[PDB]
Parts: C-alpha cells; structure tokens; sequence
C-alpha cells in the first residue's frame, strides 16, 4: 500500500528500478508518448503496481499512433500535454500555438477518455511569458477566441518547481480553478544566500516539507521527483544509483508518509 499521488519524472528503463521504486511510488512518466522500449513485453502494471503516464511533449504528435496506444490501455485515464510552454529550450510554444493544438488533444480526450493534464508550467523564458499566468491567460484568451468563447479543456493543470515556494506558486496558479499535477519538483536553490541545497541533508529536507505540502493539498492529484538519476548531482536530487539501487534519498522518498 502506497500513495497513490507519488510518481517519478524519470523514463525507467529497467524492471530492477521498478523492484527498487514500486515499494513508494504509485506512478511514472518519460515525457513521451510510450515507456521505455525495454519494458514493451512487461507487465508492470500487474507486477509492480505502477502505471505509467503518456506526455505529447509539444505539437510534434503523431495522433493516429497516440490514439491507437491509449485505445489498447483503457486503464490509462490521464495524458500529460505541453511540457513547459513557455521555456524556450523545452515545449516553446507560443499561446497562440497551444489554442491551435489543443483541438486535437480534446478530440483525443473524447475518442479515448483520458483527462488532459496540463499545460506544465514553470517561470519561464519565452519573451513577455516568464510568468505561466500570463502565458496562461493568453492561451485561455486565445483559445476562447477560437471556439465561440468556450474555455479549453483543462482536466488539471501541471506545474513543475524546483525552489523554495512551490505551495506559493500553487496558490497564485488556483485562480484558474483547477486542480494540479506537480509533475517536476525537487529543491535547487544555488544563490550564496544560507538557502542553497548543497547537500543530501537539505534535499531530504525539502523532499519532506514539499512532500507533506503535496500530500495535504487537495487540489494535487499527483507529483513526480525529478528524477531517477542525474550526474554530476550538485543538489543530490538521484532517487536510483546503480540499477535497481535506491540512493539514500530515494529510500527516504519511497518511506514519507501519505494522505
């Protein structure tokens, strides 16, 4: 038994990292439409009790394969969509080009029946979007303007965060109603300003406090640590170290209590 809401941000490849994960995490999901290929002719789900999430990344989408994967796995019920809008090194898509995509992610809702989650959201780069609210109202905007003034299918919203705040950045992003994925977290702080988390100690600590927020949140339905493993490691953010080997901090993630 295990909380249904804690998920992974990491594309597991190796049936040993689920061994290793599955006794904590509910969930995971690789910024892509399918699981890693080495786990095509595993059955996961019914071994570990873990699911995994699709994710159309940004508008390169192949529908008609989409379609036909989520058809076959009707115990799939979410889709994760648009992964950071408005950075311009991840998803980089104007408001104006989310409206234009997002047709073709409700037709996908109502041929398949997943809920839509997201788009994900962060402070970002994108010129006159770092803030996900603006970038957020013009999609609304912009969407609106497309379709008779209806608003877009938003299921739930996604948010990552990798700072101090994150319960603050949750409540500036209610305004729009709608409950949240917290699908990237981990704390990064690296100013010289006493903050910084420049060892394991103070990421156990954060995993904690963020943890426990996120547990107590009602409007979070699921949150993701990233990630499984990363080099070099300056935040010592790994929950995995050698295959199938939890680190400190991943045992210390799978133990945290729930709601």
């Amino acid at each position: 038994t295990k909380s249904v809401k804690r998920g992974v941000a990491y594309d597991v490849a190796s049936p040993a990292d689920l061994s290793a994960l599955s006794t904590g995490m509910s969930w995971w999901y690789n910024w892509s439409p399918k699981p890693h290929d080495r786990l095509a002719a595993y059955d996961y789900a019914g071994q570990y009790n873990v699911d995994f999430v699709p994710m159309v990344w940004n508008a390169n989408l192949d529908d008609g394969q989409l379609k036909l994967y989520l058809l076959a796995h009707p115990g799939i019920r979410y889709l994760l969509v648009i992964n950071e809008p408005n950075l311009v090194d991840q998803a980089n898509m104007t408001p104006q080009a989310a409206a234009q995509l997002w047709p073709r992610l409700e037709q996908i809702s109502a041929q398949t029946g997943v809920k839509l989650v997201g788009p994900a959201m962060n402070w970002g780069t994108m010129t006159g979007y770092g803030d996900p609210v603006a970038w957020l109202d013009a999609f609304y905007a912009a969407y609106a303007s497309a379709h008779q003034g209806r608003d877009p299918q938003i299921d739930y919203l996604a948010f990552h965060w990798y700072d101090y705040g994150l319960s603050s950045m949750l409540d500036r992003l209610s305004r729009y109603g709608k409950p949240f994925w917290v699908t990237e977290f981990a704390n990064w702080h690296t100013l010289d300003d006493g903050l910084q988390i420049d060892s394991l100690e103070k990421q156990k600590q954060q995993m904690a406090e963020m943890v426990t927020m996120l547990e107590r949140r009602s409007d979070v339905f699921r949150y993701a640590w990233f990630t499984g493993r990363m080099t070099p490691d300056p935040h010592f953010s790994s929950l995995l170290d050698a295959e199938g080997r939890l680190t400190e901090l991943g045992q210390y993630y799978l133990s945290l209590p729930y709601s």
